[PDB]
């Protein structure tokens, strides 16, 4: 009995990391292909057939998406599901009529595939997501494999600098008419992940009454390897791979990588960028700054910084 975990493009990602909003798509096999041509006694058959799935404490909202035999048959109406509270919490599917299930599936060597999906609990923010299977045939129990995936919660920071590669001026003072540089520190997306990037984006709510947006610059925080083998050196200016927008009436600033560039990044390269926003102080008072960061639909906030005039 085996279980795999699959990505959007149907490929296995056992052992790879995923993000808090992941859907875990599992495919589990109840293996009867080794019983092809069997002649079991009648008391062995009457002990029946069952399949067990045991998720750990990370996983939540089970959805049985299908249960099918290898010949195409939808077999869900031949099984009885129980959720029980293998000796803790688990799901189990036993065949309602052992004899007829034996004749139609077991003795023909037809495997049954269970396609199950789960979400991650919001209060599981790190560690390993696990899912195990077992199977019971003619009363004999057999464990199979456990699939494992790390849950990585993203994390970002903001600082305010006098200028780039300069020094922090947080809670300090700024002369009227001067420039300051906000630095938004992106999360480094790790290598060995089980997903491709479609979104990598900052939203910064500038205090437009007191700060005038001049310009921005985005730079690689790590060497980035694309799928075709091209290395992008750490420190490189990533501007042509991004799109900036700034609304002068609201203060809303956005910097987003293009989907087409992010699709080129290799799953075994890390990926990260830092964003430097240059502003001019045009009014006295206390000036606060915060940002939000989105990575494939997952949102996190930076700390709030302040400067005075």
């Amino acid at each position: 009995p085996t279980k795999k975990v699959l990505d959007e493009n149907g490929q296995s990602i056992n052992g790879k990391s995923v993000l808090p909003n992941a859907t875990l798509d599992y495919v589990a096999k109840q293996n009867f292909s080794q019983y092809k041509g069997i002649k079991a006694s009648a008391e062995a058959i009457a002990k029946g057939f069952a399949f067990v799935d045991q998720p750990n404490e990370a996983l939540a909202e089970l959805t049985v998406k299908s249960i099918k035999a290898s010949n195409g048959d939808d077999v869900s109406s031949l099984l009885e599901m129980r959720h029980v509270l293998p000796v803790g919490e688990f799901y189990m599917w036993t065949a309602k009529d052992p004899q007829a299930f034996y004749k139609a599936y077991v003795q023909k060597g037809l495997d049954i595939t269970y396609n199950l999906s789960f979400k991650v609990k919001k209060e599981f923010t790190k560690g390993q997501i696990k899912n195990g299977v077992a199977q019971i045939d003619f009363g004999n129990g057999y464990t199979g494999n456990i699939v494992v995936n790390d849950l990585t919660t993203p994390e970002v920071h903001k600082d305010v600098l006098d200028k780039e590669d300069g020094k922090s001026i947080n809670n300090g003072t700024v002369k009227l008419g001067d420039e300051v540089t906000y630095k938004l520190e992106g999360w480094v997306v790790p290598a060995n992940r089980g997903y491709d990037l479609f979104e990598y984006k900052f939203v910064d709510h500038l205090q437009h009454t007191h700060d005038l947006y001049l310009k921005d610059k985005v730079v690689a925080k790590v060497a980035i390897t694309l799928k075709d083998g091209t290395v992008i050196p750490k420190g490189t200016n990533l501007v042509q791979y991004t799109e900036t927008v700034y609304n002068k009436e609201t203060g809303r600033y956005e910097l987003a990588f293009k989907a087409d560039f992010l699709a080129q990044v290799s799953r075994s390269s890390a990926f990260g960028a830092d964003d430097f926003i240059v502003v001019k102080r045009i009014k006295a008072g206390d000036v606060y700054n915060t940002a939000d960061f989105f990575v494939n639909g997952n949102k996190v906030k930076t700390e709030t910084v302040v400067t005075h005039t």
